Parts: C-alpha cells; sequence; structure tokens
DNA sequence: TTGTCGGCGATTCGCCGACAA
DNA sequence: TTGTCGGCGAATCGCCGACAA
C-alpha cells in the first residue's frame, strides 16, 4: 500500500512515528479510541490495572491497510515495552463534496487551484479541452475520468466515470475526495468519508489494558490498532516529544496554538488560552500528562470543541 | 422485540437458551467465535466450562449490512410459523427482471390473492428488522403462470445491497403482519479487523471471563451466529447430560446441519481425546473425533462436542 | 469561482411474453 | 416450475449552457 495515499486518506497533518524508534505508548488514548468506535455504554466495574499512564516502548513494525469495500484506513502496530533507559512531499489536493457532485443528475466541479497544483497540465483550445485521467485508489483499481473544460463562464469539470465512482464507492455530500500526483504522473484517488460487532465494550475496554499490563511486566511485544478517522488525539507519539512536554512548564493564562489543520493555502491558525492544569481522570489514571491542560478556545464556532489537551499537542503562542 | 424474524434471519434450526436459566459458558468456543472473523503467551487458568446464570438477551442487527447478533449477560455460580427462503437468482438480482417467486411460497404464507381479476395482483407492504416499510407489487402473469415481484424489487435490491447467491426471507405468523429478511451469502473479504488486534480480543475474552468468575460478577458477551461454528452458551442441562454420558468409539450418531427439509448427516466416532490438551486440559470441547459417512461437501468438521450429537438410530 | 436548475438526448430500467431446462 | 431472454415502452441518467453567489 502507498504511504502518501494512506496518509492523506487518514488525516491532514497526521503522521506516525519511525519504525525502530522509541515511542511513548499512552494507554489512556487507546481507551479513548476504543470508546469512539461504539459509544461506550459504561466503563464501570473494570479491574484495577495499576498501569503507568505512559509506557515507553520500542516500535517494531507498522502495517497500513484499508477495507476493500468502504476504503477505511487503519494500521496494525507492534510495540515492545522497554526496560528503564521533512522527507518528501508530492502535489495533492482535497475537496469536500457538494450535493451537486453527489447528485446523479450532475457530474463534479473541480477547484481551479487544484487543476493547477496536481492535475496534468493540459492542451490549448481543444474546443472543448479534455484529457483522459487514470487514477489508482488504495487497492490498485483504475477509475477513468473525463476531465473536460467548459461552461460559461468556464469551469473545470469531471463527467465520465464520476457518477459510477459515486455509486460504487457509496459517497454522499459532506464527504470528501482526494488526489495525489506522483513523479510518474500517476495520479491516485482516495476517499475520506464525513463522520456519522464482535466484542462488548467492557471486553475490549479490558483486553486493551490486560494486554498492555502483561506486555509491560514482561517486556514482551504486543500489538494494537490505529484507526485514525476514529481517533481524537494520537496515542503513540515519539518518546522524545513526550519528554520535551513533561519537562516544559506551562502556567495558567499562557496562550497557545495548535497545528491540527494544515495542507491548505490559508493554514487557518487555531488558538486558545490555558485556564488550568489537572490530572484529568485522577481515578484510574492519576498523575498522568494525558489531557492535563484545561484550555479555553478563542471564540470557537461549534467545531473542534475539546476543552482538555495534552502538553505535546500545543505550541506556546502569542 | 420480534424474535421470530431474528432467529430465521440468524440461522436455520437455531434457538437460544431461556433467559433466567442455568447455562454452560464454554470459553474455548467463545475464543473460536472471535477467532472466526480473523485467522489468529497468554496464561489464564480458566475452567473449560463455567456454569452461569443467564440474566438478559438483547437481539440486534447492523442496519447497514443487516448482520444479526445478540448481547448476553452471564453471571457465574459458585454453587455446585409460515416461513420461506430463497437464494436469489441472477434474474431476481438483475435490473432487467423482478423476482421470480416459488409457487409453493405464494400459497403457503403470502396473502391469497383474487384470481377473479384478469391480471391478479396485490399491493404488499413488508417490514424488515428496523421497522422500515418495503412495498412490493406481487403480480401473477407470464406463460406459464408464475408469481412475480415487480415494482419495488429493484429498490430493495440496491438499498439492501443484494447480489446473486444471497437469500431473502418472508414470514406470516398469527398476526398476518408480513416481515422481510435477508441472509447474505458468506464472503471472506468482509471479515477484517478494525477496532482491536486479534491477541487483544483473544485475551480480553479470557480476561473478562477470568475476573467475572473469581468474583461471581455479571459479564456481557456477543453472539454472532452467522460467523459462529457451534454455539458456546448452551443449557447447563445439555452439557451435564452429555458429560455424564459415555460415548465410546464405533458408536453411530446424527447431527443437525443447516440446509426447509432440515437434513441431518451421519457418521461414526473415530476417537475420543482431549481436543487441545495444552491450553485446555480435560475439556469436553470438541473432544470427539468423528468420520462422516457423507464426506460429501468435505465439510471435514471431524472434531465435535458430545452434546452436538445424538446416538444414531431412527 | 462555483453551486444549483431547467432543458433535451441516448441510454438505461423495468414490465412483458416467449421458451426450454 | 422457474430461470433466462428478446422486445418495446417509459422514466430515469447524464451532459450542456444559463444564470447568480
Amino acid at each position: 500500500i502507498d504511504a502518501e495515499l494512506w496518509y492523506a486518506c487518514a488525516g491532514p497533518q497526521k503522521a506516525l512515528p519511525p519504525v525502530g524508534s522509541v515511542v511513548a505508548y499512552l494507554p489512556q488514548g487507546h481507551i479513548e479510541q476504543v470508546a469512539s468506535f461504539n459509544n461506550q455504554e459504561l466503563d464501570a466495574q473494570i479491574p484495577r490495572y495499576n498501569l503507568p499512564a505512559v509506557i515507553p516502548c520500542m516500535l517494531n513494525d507498522i502495517q497500513l491497510s484499508a477495507d476493500p469495500d468502504s476504503d477505511e484506513v487503519y494500521a496494525t502496530l507492534t510495540l515492545c515495552p522497554m526496560s528503564e533507559q521533512p522527507k518528501r512531499k508530492s502535489r495533492s489536493f482535497t475537496k469536500t463534496l457538494t450535493v451537486s457532485d453527489t447528485s446523479t443528475h450532475g457530474g463534479f466541479s473541480v477547484p481551479r487551484r487544484a487543476a493547477d497544483d496536481c492535475l496534468p497540465k493540459l492542451d490549448m483550445s481543444l474546443n472543448p479541452p479534455n484529457q483522459e485521467l487514470v487514477a489508482k485508489d488504495l487497492h490498485g483499481n483504475e477509475w477513468r475520468f473525463r476531465h473536460i473544460f467548459r461552461g460559461q463562464p468556464k469551469r473545470h469539470l469531471l463527467t465520465t466515470g464520476w457518477s459510477v465512482f459515486v455509486s460504487q464507492k457509496r459517497l454522499v455530500a459532506g464527504d470528501a475526495v482526494l488526489f495525489l500526483r506522483g513523479e510518474n504522473g500517476q495520479l491516485r484517488v482516495g476517499v475520506r468519508r464525513a463522520p456519522r460487532k464482535v466484542l462488548t465494550s467492557p471486553t475490549m475496554h479490558i483486553g486493551v489494558l490486560a494486554a498492555a499490563a502483561h506486555a509491560a511486566t514482561e517486556k514482551s511485544r504486543f500489538s494494537l490498532i490505529y484507526n485514525p478517522r476514529s481517533c481524537p488525539s494520537e496515542f503513540v507519539i515519539p518518546y522524545s516529544k513526550y519528554l520535551k512536554a513533561v519537562k516544559s512548564n506551562f502556567n495558567v493564562g499562557q496562550r497557545f496554538k495548535m497545528k491540527f489543520e494544515s495542507e491548505d493555502p490559508s493554514d487557518r491558525r487555531h488558538t486558545g488560552t490555558i485556564t488550568g492544569i489537572c490530572d484529568f481522570d485522577p481515578a484510574r489514571w492519576p498523575g498522568s500528562e494525558w489531557r492535563s491542560l484545561q484550555v479555553n478556545w478563542d471564540e470557537s464556532s461549534s467545531s473542534e470543541r475539546q476543552e482538555r489537551v495534552s502538553p505535546w499537542e500545543v505550541e506556546p503562542g502569542n
């Protein structure tokens, strides 16, 4: 599976740690992930696993995948607890889908800025200028597309293969579609759906903790699943970062920034102020750095509301 | 909450224990369920049968895929009508045609229709498992006389995401209220892991059972009957009647596989052995080796449990 | 720049007998 | 009995400007 397509499909400004490197595994966040998939009806009556709130581990492997039907991405990781002790970027673009794009009656309207950035630079006055587009999704499938240039005024459009793309992939409005350009000119297509069993909530909610506890008293390797669309904050982060944050002193009234949204012309700076500092869930996880920062956003607009944050998630601001 | 549809949708010849009754919780078989979705040093000394109270059953279904499942609540004990199915033909699933109904199904369960009127037809509104209404036009035409579903068949086929090889189901019952169901054919690509890795389920299962048994506190679990080989929560009566029983080798037996005719295959007992002695010593789980006389579709379910089999006469 | 809508095709869909399996 | 197919109507699908935001 392609690195670049899997990352863009997952999340913007979302990256994983390097394999072979030491990383902080944070049980509290894995738990949050598991409570995301199926709304956790109760977390009560779980045996007391005196487990550190951060577990430093060797990262032994990353295995990225994708469901063949719904194209939902996830990765399989192999952590090993430890005894006490840039790159490249390819032209891409993303767009969230309007009901016109989804409507069967219509095709799809491409952004002006996006044709320029990544799509194949096209011919003069073909009356109406067009070129065949070959795309691969995350399974190597080819979806062919007619990218014609028309309307009055002129816009960039997709017609042939757009409609079949939307039924086969079961897309709707609010959703988003993706493209990458490689050196080869081979453009790739991806799908990031808008937000909407085998085991119970308590059985997962304890199998997580049981596994880690065993793999930590044993210093034996164990596995876990990263499902980035279903994950609020990353829970496997470079062991370096963690230590830099713990050591760093935030004090109240300090202002901060956060780098969630990137990859658009306007970075859209996110910002807020530090109201307080507390062990977030003192009951099971005392003394942790997990979501230990109380923050108040600068006039938030019914989006991205999460009042509590962790010290490696924020940059001291202005 | 409408049992009759869920069991027919679940599996032929499948019924659950009564709520409030004592049942054998058999972790080895629960392990197998979770191991069924995805092909797999945990150390949990757990009895191979844990006798339990059944405290509640909640039947459910994914509204998207119509996959059925049940959530059960066990508590350990210290103390010592008118139905029919068809697997969907490519004519049914194709957009060109509607659905060609078996003639015997029309007579058996469907509302008898007036043949006085030259194109005998009738509006049929059916309920699936989520309360949704599906309308259907059930016409009687062709040459020779056939029962067909025409208008609305296409929308049912796309919305419920049906293909050939799948099956459809319909029920009458006493209330005359018609219910519709879908038992999709098994695919192997659809079962894939997405919330937790297999060792973490494989030990969350044992962790849960292990704690709730030393404590005698309630615990919950999930039955996914379509993806389940043999049940792992069965009447404590059945377990104890088989355990006490002496099966000996060379004995003949019968067993209730799937299929309307409820046909059962037969065979002889090859041997009797602790199936997995290392992880589960002395257990009766699949402890019988049997060799089918009808090694037909070579299902090779050669190791089975003593309460799954009836000594085979008549 | 880029959504939505009416308008009019070429193309499906979808109801109908035939026909044997 | 019931699966498929040729066939012909008829209701979409899908492409094209207009028009404003």
